[PDB]
């Protein structure tokens, strides 16, 4: 096979088009149920809140997994992390209602303390096998200069957990209690410097910002003086790539390209 | 020293040529004994099987270290990981016989569970100090989008273990039982986006694919319909860089450049 | 806000100039007290010794944190790591005296064994909250091909510990014993491939080299035959970027850009 | 309450009889489903195989959890751990069929490597919440001079996991996927120096020994020359306490006595 | 020395009386400031609430360290651990006010997740060196059948941390920031099966029980129907050893006897 | 087998005399090479220095394994742990010379930081398999009130490592580099409350105390005012059990009794 192509460029295009059937025309078109994985309460709204409302409005069931409890998100010396986590849970329930999301799984690892371990893969794999989502969204763990370990670990653990949910010897007691292996159809990484699919969110921008500001403990007015400019600059970064005012960017690749593929950066 | 050069380009070339005596003409020419480090059974054959056969055919002694047992490599709900691991040991013995390899060290860490720790360094440094190889091959841990932790950890632990095998206070009980410090002459990284040395394997391609397919548990005919196209695409990516049909790529650098070198990407 | 810009370029420049007030003109001008974090004894003098002497000579109080004891830095089978660590403490005290540094905190983690953990963050945040430095310097953990885990871990732990030092629920017993949250004004990363600020050290080069050679155990004459060429080639790399003979490079970014910022590589 | 008793002996007897309703007349009489937790394949048969057969013969459904794979159980240099594990799985299925057991959960931690961690607790609580057993058996982790960490860790993790299975904030994703909190009705510890309940197994001793010897890889004839005398000495130790030839001993206590009870050794 | 005694009994008594100056007449008589270390909110009140009130009433400053947040203490599926932990902080402040305690350090490790590690030692040693207490109370980690890892770990970590607070190379950054080594004068273990000092609390029993029931989330009326009988049975167990109605028991030993002492059980 | 004994006492005596061939008459009589494992430098001399000199004088080759470097053993704020450790290595070489010991393996784990892990077992098993000792001595990890984690961990790791050195799948790279499995003939535990074999050291007491005081950094004259009385009180405790002035005690048991043996405290 692949004996009659003559150049690498020809093989490459034939591998993507024919063998992997990859395309970026509308990667989310067939989804019925997706899971959006966030490191902290508010990252699904920040990274992809317009696209979550577009999906919910088309009748896609969007479920969150939140990896941590947001305990550390305050500079108030009188607000304990326990009290903040309870406040953030209610904030995310109000944000998610605005975006059409009706189910959140809380892993409850402490903020700044998310482990990078098989145990946390097992939590993700248990929920993937229970819910059988078509798509999974998570942060791109290769974002340049990303300095928060919870973000880098969420992205790597989500990619690994999507792969290992298909393997019956990984977390085998799930198979023994009736949670069968599941093969997700696509992963999409948000918070990405290298998007290859952009969703125009220009007419949902105000709704997105409203869903973000529902995390009131995080976005005081003072903080918003910097964050609204930031968030509009990011959405213009994405939207300008497809000639629209505001966009949300995602990186999607064939499953093969997440492993031993030396030209994965050509898409 | 280095006071008479005038530009960074001049200093850089003098550092590589004269001080480090670095050359990519024939980096494997003097090797008598090399160790090829693979994350899982079948990675030496996939990443570099053509070059392993060339080296064996020249009378180089090629030894494998396999970091993990391949336990997780099945989607059959009836095949336990213990039985798969036993099957894969036999597959690698048959693959290795085709490529001229006569010695495999099995570290037996569980697949998907290779630790990143001093303990696993010590296992690599014990074998390096026992066998005194001239060269060590391992995956490039900086391959973009590599999402298997066993692969990233094998590359980093091999680079570190080659450096630490020279240090008598590292794993000092080896020195006390007669395994002296050893200084490897070169490292070469396979599975790389940034090769700087390519071996033409055009006339060994069918043998490389045979050696790969000897891992029958991983390469069923259905899976091969994707994997032969992929493997030929990858070998054309490398071969095209030197104007040949099929190549295997390696990244080789002076030892110095694996540490505090801000222009290491200029080779 | 940010509704009247019409291109990403416009928004980006307005976000950096107006909202973040970021400028690379003289990022160190207002500093009264800085901490320089080194993985091993000698890294502050190698990565940034000229700039340390410039800062001391302006009356800046420069403090080191050394993460590890340098135990493993010998190929002499007769010198224990314990004896080497004692030797290296004295070498660093001599080197530091040459550069105007009068205080070093020794975390005493063993060389090649620095953990990547909350416990080590807590050590950094205790010292940052006690000393209240204006600036913190550390290695850039994203230097390409950096293969020493103690270097990568120092960079990431330093950036995370600057951020978490401002959070009263992080390491809360410090607040309870009277070490209040502290907000550092800038971070600067040395050992970097992507500097955006270069200090001319041409007239302090011989003093820098003297301060490095004070670490006699590391820089024997034989080793210096390779290391003087290396260090001059690095200083030319940096100095050529601003048209001077010898430079030390730093990467400085707005705090926001260390997290979720897809265009952080544009500075 | 408890204001009218006037001696500790009076209060103790009232607390056990009235408040805790504790007795040891026939602690297993009401059981419909029990789980027997073994560190390695063959420990349920060795510690309590006669009682398992009594229970199965009364219509009790007896389920095993085996914590490890038995990988390390050979002194044959030609038998890999992987092959041993596969052999021991078949040995246990044969042993279990002799004793009436029809379901085994295999956690598959490697022998000599069982962790003592929240992750292993979560595997035990998942199975306890799925199966809702009335009783759980495990080794007594306080057996004097017990030197195998897998045995000590299995006893502690079993006791902890029975308590934590009732707590909806412990391993909360189970509650989210439909596995509700479960309250086991008794624990019984085997392999105990301090039994307080003994089962007469005099007429099932030959069956018990057959079930043990079905683990042929462990009990070669040579090893059996020591192990039959050992096993009969232990069963006489227990049976002599109740005036019978062969017994199996268990320690049962009120749940309260597993925590902050300074007279728990008085039963 | 000790050459003129003739029997072990003679030597033993002379070691305790003359060399170690040990006695148990009134071990708390000279204390001005004590720390009571509890695993969870409510353990100081349960283990030793009468004695805490006796000490405060004498003008001793009693300070708590609470190792964990009590997150897991509920069987209500509607109450999150975060909310529980906030509730229990308030409960403890009310309980402590009743007993005369005015300061509590909260380590905030999650309940059922307290580590056994150098990091937690370092938190105890920072507080011991800041507060310089004369006495420290903690659970006896050798209580038979104690099945809660947080209780066993608190007792061992407290004993260890008392010893290591005297050592300037342990947690050396405390010494560098001005927290000098401290030598506690006594440890007293509560929750013990082997008390050697009993405090009569007969006239403070109703106050102790009030301070316990202030932890309303733990002691609902239904649970109290078992817990008041238990608590009265325990206090009778201790008081009967000194011929009083209700007592609290402590185990106190010379520092030497916590290490390499084969007759430590003779006191 | 064992069908003709009628009582447990009969079976027990026959199991020990005939099947296990257990004798406490002269357990060390056949030894040619023993390893004495100490947690810190000085514990072999303190726990068993008289016996080590008896054994050396009979021509037994006594080798030490010291698990830690003694870093923490000082209350001088000017003496670093690095310097202490180097001083203590020389102290031990002088002490060991007095006792006839000519070889010490230093594992160099930091004092107070000995792990309890497979990695440290592998260090012990590599030395056991290299040296093939007839006997191994270690602390009894079940000594009551032993509060130093390095002592408890040394005892358990030594017992485990003796057992696992016989198993070719444990630390299998040893067998691959030519270190075959080894079966030690006896373990003897020192620092024990339950000795069953006592060596009379009455005429070697002053030599033992000289070998202890050779650890000058630990035994200043001030400290010795407590430690001489302690050490003579301990040797009297042991010697009185066999009617001699000064003894060293050991606990020896058949290998079988270290596992699943409910009457192991009957010897
Ligand atoms: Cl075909
Ligand atoms: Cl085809
Ligand atoms: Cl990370
Ligand atoms: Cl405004
Ligand atoms: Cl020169
Ligand atoms: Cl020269
Ligand atoms: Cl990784
Ligand atoms: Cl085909
Ligand atoms: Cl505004
Ligand atoms: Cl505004
Ligand atoms: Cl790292
Ligand atoms: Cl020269
Ligand atoms: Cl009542
Ligand atoms: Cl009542
Ligand atoms: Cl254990
Ligand atoms: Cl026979
Ligand atoms: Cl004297
Ligand atoms: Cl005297
Ligand atoms: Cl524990
Ligand atoms: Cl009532
Ligand atoms: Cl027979
Ligand atoms: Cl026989
Ligand atoms: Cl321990
Ligand atoms: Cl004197």
């Amino acid at each position: 096979m692949f004996e009659n192509v003559s150049t690498f460029e020809e093989a490459f295009n034939k591998l993507l088009k024919e063998v992997l059937e990859f395309n970026l025309e509308n990667p989310f078109e067939d989804a019925k149920k997706v899971i959006c994985i966030e490191p902290h309460p508010d990252d699904c709204a920040i990274g992809m809140g317009g696209t979550i409302k577009k999906l919910s409005d088309e009748g896609v069931e969007v479920i969150y997994i939140c990896m941590t409890d947001g305990y550390m998100g305050t500079t108030d010396e009188k607000l304990s992390g326990h009290e903040l986590a309870l406040i953030r849970r209610r904030e995310e329930e109000e944000s998610a209602k605005l975006l059409g999301v009706r189910k959140i799984y809380w892993l409850n690892y402490r903020d700044t303390e998310l482990p990078y371990s098989r145990e946390v893969r097992k939590d993700l794999v248990k929920i993937i096998r229970k819910e059988k989502p078509d798509g999974v969204f998570a942060p791109d763990p290769w974002l340049p200069y990303e300095s928060h370990p919870d973000h880098r670990r969420t992205g790597f653990l989500a990619i690994e957990s999507v792969a290992f949910s298909q393997l019956p010897n990984f977390s085998n007691i799930d198979i023994d209690i009736g949670l069968k292996p599941h093969s997700v159809s696509f992963i999409a990484l948000y918070y990405t410097h290298k998007p290859n699919y952009i969703v125009d969110i220009t007419d949902l921008m105000e709704l997105k910002l409203k869903a973000i500001r529902a995390h009131r403990s995080q976005f005081t007015d003072d903080i918003w003086e910097t964050w609204e400019p930031f968030l509009r600059t990011v959405t213009m970064f994405y939207g300008e790539k497809i000639g629209v005012r505001y966009g949300e960017g995602f990186r999607v690749m064939p499953g093969l390209f997440y492993h031993i593929t030396p030209f994965a950066d050509l898409i």
